[PDB]
């Protein structure tokens, strides 16, 4: 009735080292290294914080500012009050392009500084958790106002570029700033706590699995429940499904190296420091005159009259196990996490991007389950290979601000 | 500033570095594993370290089997460069007992019953052909570099991508130096030229908007 | 015990001088005069 079992066993200490590649390493391990990419989750923080800044609905505030922009352009062009047909088409495009460069300057700078905050979360640990084990330890730290207070002064410094002087131009530009003032302080505080330590901390077995730091307990989040036998715990993991063939490749490679180093001497019979790549052939042969390298002694102890003898040659099948594993891990990430590669003509492989199916498997529980992040929205499929210039360009056409400008532009036509 | 493979680093809860008499601040992008016995890093070279060591030791093994099989006649007992030298001048210098025979003394109390011969067998170049495909899959998946390829699958020089510019030039610009106003480069600008950069930025600049505003009033 | 992929060739051959790796003993107990013999491969 104890109900406790150790998680860091002899199996689990070897599972984390497979990714680290000390024991066995092949070409198929590299496709897991693209699964550890934090830049796709970095795109989710860029889309979320930019969309809600452009989600403010202020109809009368937008239409009142074009009137003051029109009244400014009346004084800049004197003696042209009689004509007004050419006045519309030049100043309307002149009104729209002013508002893009102000959002290019101040709005995008606040997004990237939250995105690249020093030592807060770890997506590379999270892929190192989930692929190895279904459990994700959660250490909740205190939300510290160290990087937060550096942002809260830049809340004022976003206004200091306009210096609160242009109330007409600012009342759109601060309305999108006063929403991102509140949202960053709500997002960055939730961006702090969640931490874990891969291959360091300790985990136990009960009805609900528990983890522990030096003196405190650690909450455990499980995405895939392993099998718990009373003798030995077997995980439901893609590496655990690979563990038989990973062990078999290194032992036959050490067997292959053993047969190489045993067949060094050219003459085998019965009885009954300078690097050689750098050394000259004249200097090497003076050092190779040793009885260990030239002969193999086979003593054959007494009471033994040798009747016959045979010779055995070099035969490990070395590279056939390596060529299987490169096709084996290639079929693993493309079917467990369903990654879609891009392929040029004549079947040439390029870098593998993510898919819509892996963004529900990984970035679903990474965003929603780990941290209490309610308002977050999942990324569309075509945005994973895009650029930061391409993201803010496409989101403008579906934003709130473009609807108001199109409403103004179709009345005057 | 920093000094690669020169300065000194320690291990604590927060990692610290040191110059001759002053402390050096340490910025960490990937946290390694800290075991009490041996420290194992989370590095792409550290993930390669097993196969890098195995290639040189079997190449030194391959060179050892070459230099052991020099003499053409092997039996039991029981300075001018040769590329530059003439064949008549070389054979006068090759009349040496070390190059012609291999002595195998077989010490006393040993009546040799049988004997065998072993030939040259290292698998030399198969380890080298694996590593060229191994590092090719490493930078294209850890840093996600996009190459350009002509027809019939011919490889050209590999440019950067949008994914490596967040991994490398993100922490290089923002984390290291307090550079607030810096903006990350667009994707299509990495292969451009300096004439092409200033041409394209003019069409989205502030100055072109004012000139277009003047040019549409008079039309 | 050092892994042969990591070990030097000079350090390995000092450890490979063992009677188990070099020979196979086939005792063929008494009352048996061996007439012929054969070899089987992989």
């Amino acid at each position: 009735g104890s109900s406790i079992s150790v998680h860091p066993s002899e199996l689990s200490i070897s599972l984390f080292e497979i990714l680290q590649g000390k024991y066995s390493y092949v070409r198929g391990q590299t496709l897991h290294c693209s699964l550890r990419n934090p830049g796709v989750f970095f795109r989710q923080l860029f889309i979320h914080l930019y969309k809600n800044a452009l989600a403010n609905c202020s109809y009368d505030h937008v239409l009142s500012d074009w009137r003051t922009y029109e009244s400014s352009a009346k004084t800049r062009w004197p003696e042209k009050e009689a004509q007004w047909g050419s006045y519309r088409r030049s100043t309307f495009d002149s009104w729209a392009q002013t508002m893009r460069m102000t959002l290019d300057h101040l709005l995008l700078n606040a997004i990237n500084r939250v995105l690249y905050a020093k030592t807060q979360l770890s997506y590379e640990r999270y892929v190192d958790w989930v692929v190895t084990v279904g459990m994700v330890p959660v250490v909740k730290h205190t939300p510290d106002h160290k990087l937060v207070n550096s942002i809260q002064e830049q809340l004022m410094k976003d206004c200091q570029r306009l210096a609160s002087g242009e109330k007409t131009i600012g009342r759109i530009l601060t309305s999108v700033t006063q929403e991102i003032s509140n949202l960053v302080s709500s997002l960055s505080a939730l961006y702090i706590p969640g931490y874990s330590e891969v291959s360091i901390d300790y985990d136990c077995v009960k009805n609900t699995f528990v983890g522990l730091y030096k003196q405190k307990r650690v909450h455990v989040e499980v995405i895939t429940m392993p099998a718990i036998l009373a003798g030995r715990v077997i995980f439901d993991s893609p590496i655990q499904r690979m563990y038989t063939s990973i062990m078999s490749c290194h032992r036959t490679a050490e067997h292959a190296k053993l047969c190489q180093l045993l067949n060094t001497a050219p003459t085998k019979a019965l009885v009954g420091s300078v690097n050689l790549l750098t050394a000259n052939t004249f200097q090497s042969l003076g050092r190779l005159q040793d009885p260990s390298l030239q002969l193999t002694s086979s003593h054959i102890p007494s009471g033994s009259a040798v009747l016959n003898s045979f010779f055995s040659s070099y035969i490990p099948p070395v590279r056939e196990s390596m060529k299987d594993l490169t096709n084996l891990w290639e079929s693993e990430m493309f079917q467990t996490y369903k990654l879609a590669p891009v392929v040029d003509n004549q079947g040439q492989r390029l870098s593998v991007t993510y898919s819509q199916d892996t963004i529900s498997i990984l970035l679903g529980p990474f965003t929603y389950v780990i941290a209490d992040l309610l308002q977050m929205e999942l990324i569309s499929h075509s945005f994973v290979s895009s650029s930061l210039q391409d993201i803010a360009a496409y989101l403008y056409q579906t934003s709130r601000l473009f609807v108001y400008i199109t409403d103004v532009g179709q009345k005057y036509c």
